[PDB]
C-alpha cells in the first residue's frame, strides 16, 4: 500500500512500456521498462517470476522471466535476456520466439507482464512458503542454507534469492550456487555473482562447472554430477533446501536423479 504496486491483480495483463535497451554481449541484453508511474514498485514477492505474452507471427507466446530488479526499485523494470538468434544454430534455424521479440522491440513498444507467479516464496531469514500446488496452501520449512543449481538464464531465479538474503545483514542463510554453462562464453551474470561473492562470502559459496572448458579452467568440467553435488552444495545432514532452475535436460537427468543419490529427499528439492 505505502508505495503503490504494478501487479495489482494476477488475471490481468499491464501493458509495460520499453524505455532502454543494453547490448551486454553479442547475443545477451539488458532490457528495462516503465512501471506505470515513477512512485511504483513491481509488486513482486521474492521466489516468484513475471510472464510476458504477446502475439508473434500469429501465435500467442507466453514466458516465465525472473527480474533482476526489485520491489526497492521505484518506477521501472529490468530483465536481463539471453537471445537466441535464428540462423545460427544450424539445427536450432529459427531460434527463439519471445526472446527476438524481445529484441526487436523499439523505445515506446509495449509487451503485456502478468504475475507474480510460482509456488514458492521465500519469507526471510530461512522461512521458504513452498505450495504442493497452485490450489494448496503453502508448507513452511525453515533452512539454515540453500543449494543452488542454475544452468544458463535458471540464474535469474537464483539472484533474485541470493540478493534477497544479501541486503538483510539480519539474514544468515549459507547460498551455495552451482552454476552450469556450455562456454565461459555463456556465463550469464559473471560480474554480478563476483562482486557478492567478494562481499558476502560467508554467506554465499559459489562454483562454476562448464561442459567445453577453457584450457585455463579454475572450476568444473561437464555435466552436473554425484560429486560436484556433494562438494559445492550443503549436505543432506543439514536439512538444507534446495533449489534447481534450468534447461529441462540438465533438471531431470543430470540434476534431481543425483540429489536422490546423495540423500536430498525430494520434498527437499524445488524446481522453477
Ligand atoms: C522461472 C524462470 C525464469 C526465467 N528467467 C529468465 C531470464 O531472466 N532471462 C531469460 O532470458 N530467460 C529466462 N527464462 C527463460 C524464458 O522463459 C525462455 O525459455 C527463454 O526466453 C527462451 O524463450 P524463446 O521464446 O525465445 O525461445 P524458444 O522459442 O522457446 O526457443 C525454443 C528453444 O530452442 C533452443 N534454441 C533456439 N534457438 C537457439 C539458438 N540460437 N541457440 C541455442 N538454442 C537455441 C533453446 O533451447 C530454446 O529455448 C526463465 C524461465 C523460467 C522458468
Amino acid at each position: 500500500s505505502t508505495p503503490a504496486i504494478t501487479l495489482e491483480s494476477p488475471d490481468i495483463k499491464y501493458p509495460l512500456r520499453l524505455i532502454d535497451r543494453e547490448i551486454i554481449s553479442h547475443d545477451t541484453r539488458r532490457f528495462r521498462f516503465a512501471l506505470p508511474s515513477p512512485q511504483h514498485i513491481l509488486g513482486l514477492p521474492v521466489g516468484q517470476h513475471i510472464y510476458l505474452s504477446a502475439r508473434i507471427d500469429g501465435n500467442l507466446v507466453v514466458r516465465p522471466y525472473t527480474p533482476i530488479s526489485s520491489d526497492d526499485d521505484k518506477g521501472f523494470v529490468d530483465l536481463v535476456i539471453k537471445v537466441y538468434f535464428k540462423d545460427t544454430h544450424p539445427k536450432f534455424p529459427a531460434g527463439g520466439k519471445m526472446s527476438q521479440y524481445l529484441e526487436s522491440m523499439q523505445i515506446g513498444d509495449t509487451i503485456e507482464f502478468r504475475g507474480p507467479s510460482g509456488l514458492l516464496v521465500y519469507q526471510g531469514k530461512g522461512k521458504f512458503a513452498i505450495r504442493p500446488d497452485k490450489k494448496s496452501n503453502p508448507i513452511i520449512r525453515t533452512v539454515k542454507s540453500v543449494g543452488m543449481i542454475a544452468g544458463g538464464t535458471g540464474i535469474t531465479p537464483m539472484l533474485q534469492v541470493i540478493r534477497a538474503i544479501m541486503k538483510d545483514p539480519d539474514d544468515h542463510t549459507v547460498c551455495h550456487l552451482l552454476f552450469a554453462n556450455q562456454t565461459e562464453k555463456d556465463i550469464l551474470l559473471r560480474p554480478e555473482l563476483e562482486e557478492l561473492r567478494n562481499k558476502h562470502s560467508a554467506r554465499f559459496k559459489l562454483w562454476y562447472t562448464l561442459d567445453r572448458a577453457p584450457e585455463a579452467w579454475d572450476y568444473g568440467q561437464g555435466f552436473v554430477n554425484e560429486e560436484m553435488i556433494r562438494d559445492h552444495l550443503p549436505p543432506p545432514e543439514e536439512e538444507p533446501l534446495v533449489l534447481m532452475c534450468g534447461p529441462p535436460p540438465m533438471i531431470q537427468y543430470a540434476c534431481l536423479p543425483n540429489l536422490d543419490h546423495v540423500g536430498h529427499p525430494t520434498e527437499r528439492c524445488f524446481v522453477f
